[PDB]
Formats: structure tokens, C-alpha cells, sequence
């Protein structure tokens, strides 16, 4: 699966840094913190959020183990914005490691410095081909382009289609007024499909059509999980 | 800036040397199979997409000094068909091929480090530029743009703050969708940004900072240096 993470995660607990378990609704780390740390998050599924004064919360990213999620630069230590990374999965299996002491152990092996530093390129990567599909696409293309990374990462494929395989309180999370204007062409054009209290794909190519540059991005950043459906 | 003249150094002790660029040249492209990390030491640039018809996007501008890799450091392939494209009249660029590049990262954690910072506030300029367009929408994006303009090219002076930018260099940014001119039409109506004697002048700062909350944030916590000058 991801050999250069298992190999990272035997680095850092040869090193001292021991796994934690975290639940949901769990900060891992918080906007309000004087600390930054740098998370390995090994094993589930989070959301990276603001809260405004106003008190309404921001979801702004998701991610899953195994990636990691820096709070804070790595020359200066200081935050890189006022963010908080909640477990949305049941549980998380996280490593918590101030950034301070990560600059040492990055030192002693330029392989997890590339691996650490590969996956901020996955996420620059990222924002940038979301744009560019909302760009050309709209709330469409970032819906799709939703769907389809659901797809391809948590997608099995049953009768019903390609079923996505999270837990059901993980679905509701991640969203399953603007929106629902377009969640029903999809539904009624049957590229999705809710039936038996499971959410099921029936039609990848329209997500490919309306997310391309995610595609893209899917294929040069995983292409071990983009061609099991391509 | 000073991490930056470190890392130039660096460069030139290990035999890289900068080149010249000029307007409409692309430094990297998108159909070129070999990636290079580009050390863009002076100049303005954008990264820009095609789709299968021939239609340009610009996705990201970069201004030197700053790191812009386009290839994964590991396996050397491509992070995503981008060109590179200058946008001032000259730039200057550190060329380096990813493969070429990957040991000397590796014999220097400081200058390891300065690049692996610069990825880090590529990250968070996009998320916060999200942010701010998730609360208001268009304007919180067109704000966001003259913040930073404001901020990197802004001279205080008795009209207001001028852009320290040529009109050129003026237009590639952009200076006519309706809902585009509906909110320039708010902004140049508020006064907000006004074109004076063949220049661009700023004189409702507070607007910008009001709708683009999330990128001033991000300026405060990545150039604090910068964003201190007009706070
Ligand atoms: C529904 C959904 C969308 C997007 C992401 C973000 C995401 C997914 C992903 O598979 N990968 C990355 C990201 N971003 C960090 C760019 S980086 C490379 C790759 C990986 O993790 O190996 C989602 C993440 C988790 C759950 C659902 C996601
Ligand atoms: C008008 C305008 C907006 C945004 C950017 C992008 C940008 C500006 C900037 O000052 N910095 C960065 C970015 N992005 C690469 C995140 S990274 C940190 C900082 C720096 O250069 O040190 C513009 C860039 C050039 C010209 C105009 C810009
Ligand atoms: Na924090
Ligand atoms: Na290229």
C-alpha cells in the first residue's frame, strides 16, 4: 500500500514518538495552541477547520491516513493559520511530534525529508486542480471532484455500482442549498445512487467529464489507486 | 530578503547560475517529460493549464524570490500539466533538474528547509484564499488579490497607496463579466482602489482587509515583515 509512511511510521517510533489515539470530534491540534506540531496521521480520517469569531466553523480540507498535516513552518515554528484538525473517522491513529524536534530527525534521513516534503507537493497540487476545476466547472466540478476522489479511494464495486465503503456517520460528515441544486441532477441523472441506506456510483465517467484536472491530479499524485478503475 | 540571498548563495557555490527570462517565455511547460525546481530570484510569473481545446487558465502568479517545483521530489514526475510563464518584462531563474537538485537539498537541511517553508505557504495562501471565498464569495477573492498587490507593491504616499507596478505588468494581472463589474463598480464607486494620473492608487485599505480577513491573516503569519509596513 504505502511503503515510504510505513517506513516513516517505524522512523519516528524507532525515535521515541509513540502512536495516539484520537476520537472523533477530537482536536489533534488546535488554532488557539502557543505550540505547532508537525501530525503524522497514520490510520482515519480528518477535517481541517476555522473558526471564525462569529463562532461559524470552516471546513477547508479533509484528509487521511497515512499524509501529514504541518500546523506550523518548519523554519520559524509559528503557525501557518489558525486551524484546527478534527478526527471525523471513529478513531484516529495519530503521531504528535513538536515541529521543533522534527527538524532534527528530518536531518539524519533524506528519505522521510522527501516523503514529508512529497506530500506538501500533493497538497499544493491539490488546491491547484480543484481550482482549476472550479474554474471551469463550477460547484459541479468540485462535487464531482468530491465524489470522485470518494470514489477511486474508498470505492468497492457491488451490483448496485461502485459502493463507497465509509462508515455511515463518516458520510454524513463529509456532506451524505447551493449544493442540493445540484446533488439532484446527479441523483436523478443516476451517476449516483442511494439506495439501502448506501450511497453507490453508477456512472465514473461523468465525474471524470467535470473534474478533469482532479482526474489528472488523481492519476500523477496516486496512480497506483487511479488505475484500479481506469 | 535574507533566507533567500542564503539560499542564491548555495546555489551559485554549487555551480547553478541564474538566467534570463523574458515576458511571454515559459521557464518550465507542460509537455516537457523532464522536471525542474525553479528558484525564481526576480520577476513575476504565472503558472497556467490548457484543456483539450486550447484554452488558457491561470491557476497561480509567483513573484521572486520563491521555490516553484514541477515535479514530485521522490519520483520526479509531473505534480500537474503547468507552464511556468513570466509576466514582467524580465525574470531572473535558478534552473535546476529535480534529479540534479535532489542531493544538494540533501547536503543542507537550513537551505532544505527554505524550500520545504515555501511549499508550506503555497499550502496555506490557497487554503485561506478558499477561506475567504467561502465567506464572500467574488468580492472576498477580487479583495484578496489587491490586498496582496497592496502589500508586496504599495508605497504610502498623500493620495493614498500606489501600486509600484507598471501598467503593463498592471494588465497580466488584470486592470468584463457582469459579475465582475458589478463589484468593481461597488469598489471604484467606494473609492477603494482609483486609477490617477496614469497610475493605480489604494485608499480604503480597511475594505480590502474586510472581506479578505483569511489572506491578511495568512500575510500576517507568512510575512509579517511585509504586512507590518501598512498595519
Ligand atoms: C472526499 C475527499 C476528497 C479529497 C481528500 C483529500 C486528499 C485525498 C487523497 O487521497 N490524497 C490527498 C488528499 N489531499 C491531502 C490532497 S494527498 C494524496 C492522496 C493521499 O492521501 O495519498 C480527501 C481526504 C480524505 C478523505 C476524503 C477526501
Ligand atoms: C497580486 C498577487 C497576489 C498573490 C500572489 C501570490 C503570492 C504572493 C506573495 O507575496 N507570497 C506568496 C504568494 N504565493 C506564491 C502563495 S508565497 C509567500 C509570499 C512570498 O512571495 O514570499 C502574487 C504573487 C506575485 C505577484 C502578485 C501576487
Ligand atoms: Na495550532
Ligand atoms: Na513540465
Amino acid at each position: 500500500m504505502n511503503a515510504q509512511a510505513e517506513e516513516f511510521k517505524k522512523y519516528l517510533e524507532t525515535n521515541g514518538i509513540k502512536p495516539k489515539q484520537f476520537h472523533k470530534k477530537e482536536l489533534i491540534f488546535n488554532q488557539w495552541d502557543p505550540q505547532e506540531y508537525c501530525i503524522f496521521l497514520y490510520d482515519g480520517i480528518t477535517k481541517l477547520t476555522s473558526i471564525s469569531e462569529n463562532g461559524t466553523i470552516m471546513n477547508l480540507q479533509y484528509y487521511k491516513g497515512a499524509f501529514v498535516i504541518m500546523s506550523g513552518f518548519i523554519d520559524t515554528e509559528t503557525s501557518v493559520g489558525y486551524y484546527n484538525l478534527e478526527v471525523i473517522s471513529e478513531q484516529a491513529t495519530a503521531y504528535v511530534i513538536k515541529i521543533n524536534e522534527l527538524k532534527e530527525l528530518l536531518s539524519k534521513n533524506l528519505t522521510h525529508f522527501f516523503y514529508v516534503f512529497q506530500t506538501l507537493q500533493k497538497q499544493v497540487s491539490y488546491s491547484l486542480a480543484k481550482f482549476n476545476d472550479f474554474s471551469i466547472n463550477g460547484k459541479l466540478g468540485s462535487i464531482c471532484g468530491q465524489l470522485l476522489i470518494l470514489t477511486y479511494v474508498y470505492g468497492k464495486e457491488t451490483p448496485d455500482g461502485i459502493k463507497i465503503t465509509l462508515d455511515n456517520l463518516t458520510m454524513q460528515e463529509l456532506g451524505y442549498s447551493a449544493v442540493s441544486r445540484i446533488i439532484s441532477k446527479l441523483k436523478q441523472e443516476k451517476v449516483i445512487v442511494y439506495k439501502n441506506s448506501c450511497f453507490y456510483v453508477q456512472n465514473l465517467d461523468y465525474l471524470k467529464r467535470y473534474a478533469p484536472k482532479l482526474d489528472e491530479w488523481f492519476y500523477l499524485a496516486c496512480p497506483a489507486t487511479w488505475g484500479k478503475l481506469n
